[PDB]
């Protein structure tokens, strides 16, 4: 099943992979000084996202713990200012390590993060994300930025064409977009 099929090979020297991360580094660099801290990352990728998704305190704590673990896996730390080339080096180490974990059936930081996000989107605890649940927070949270893109990306994530998203579909597409430059994940953010 495509929802469990992940590439064994990264493409770190592909300019498209580098540019995806470059776009994020600049987005997350709040004070615009060309260095990223774990403070800035957690503020934009966690504080702001959880608030916009209307997470509970418990869901926010859990998502923050995931994001901290994930970005420390890239060499990030609170108060530690890191320029982009080193940021990218951290991502290279992280992706390589996590893909080995994936292939050995060991837990991954990326799947833990996906669980935390999925839990918030799944407001009724159905174990599924319906189109209405997705549309509610897609544009608001900053994940989709258009209605067209939002409905497209939903169809694109719904790998088994069930009309709804499960945690494995979502995570596998997130991992494909950020770790492996997987062409099957290309539409995730519109
Ligand atoms: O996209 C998400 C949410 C998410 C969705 C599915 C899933 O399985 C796991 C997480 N988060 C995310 N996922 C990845 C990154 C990220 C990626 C690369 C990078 O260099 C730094 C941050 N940042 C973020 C935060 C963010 C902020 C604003 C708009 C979109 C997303
Ligand atoms: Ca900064
Ligand atoms: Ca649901
Ligand atoms: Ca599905």
């Amino acid at each position: 099943a495509s929802k469990y099929a992940v590439k064994l090979k990264t493409d770190f020297d592909n300019p498209r992979w580098i540019k995806r991360h470059k776009h994020m580094f600049d987005f997350l660099d709040i004070n615009g000084n060309g260095k990223i801290t774990l403070d800035e990352i957690v503020s934009k990728a966690s504080d702001d996202i959880c608030a916009k998704l209307e997470a509970t305190p418990e869901q926010t704590k859990r998502h923050q713990v995931c994001v901290e673990a994930f970005f420390r896996g890239c060499g990030m730390e609170y108060g530690k200012e890191i320029a982009f080339p080193q940021f990218l080096d951290g991502w290279k180490q992280l992706a390589t390590s996590e893909l080995k974990k994936w292939a050995r059936n060991e837990p991954t930081l990326i799947r833990e993060w996906g669980d935390a996000v999925f839990d918030i989107f799944d407001k009724d605890g159905s174990g599924t994300i319906t189109l209405d649940e997705w549309k509610a927070y897609g544009k608001i949270s900053g994940i989709s930025p258009s209605q067209e893109d939002c409905e497209a990306t939903f169809r694109h994530c719904d790998l088994d064409n069930s009309g709804d998203l499960d945690v494995d579909e979502m995570t596998r597409q997130h991992l494909g977009f950020w770790y492996t430059l997987d062409p099957e994940a290309d539409g995730l953010y519109g």
